[PDB]
RNA sequence: UCGACA
DNA sequence: ATGTCG
């Protein structure tokens, strides 16, 4: 069943590799709560990363227990894992996104959560409410 | 085989 | 339809 009470991200791009953005929104109303500028160049899954380490957060910082949902295997795997496995080359063009994913990356090896990170179930239930 | 993004 | 991220 689906857990209506909770915060569901999507990543958006133009390309892949290519322009980068994401969103969070309220689950049952589908009220956008965050949505990210766009960052020129970057990876569907950095942004699926991104988008669930912003939404651990949001989350946290209202003192909020709602799990959030990601329709992402990797990006919820790297989360578990403090580690976002990209292969993303790094030069000038990509070191706004590579800054983004370390510091995402520190936030998790500096903060405690108790956030349950879930997957949603397309296959089940439709797109993600946080779909683009 | 599967989860995504285009 | 053809690609890339995992
Ligand atoms: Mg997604
Ligand atoms: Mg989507």
């Amino acid at each position: 069943e689906i857990i209506w009470e909770s915060l569901s991200v999507d990543v958006g791009s133009q390309g892949n590799p290519g322009i980068v953005e994401y969103k969070g929104v309220d689950t049952k109303t589908g009220e956008v709560l965050f949505e990210r500028e766009p960052i020129p160049i970057g990876t569907n899954n950095m942004g699926e990363f991104l988008a669930i380490v912003h939404g651990l957060r949001y989350l946290k910082e209202r003192n909020s227990r709602k799990p959030i949902y990601s329709n992402s295997q990797t990006a919820i795997k790297w989360v578990k894992d403090k580690k976002a496995k990209s292969t993303l080359v790094r030069n000038e063009e990509t070191a706004l996104i590579w800054k983004l994913v370390d510091e995402a990356e520190e936030w998790l090896n500096t903060h405690t959560y108790e956030t349950p990170i879930l997957k949603w179930q397309t296959d089940k239930w439709g797109e993600i409410k946080a779909d683009y």
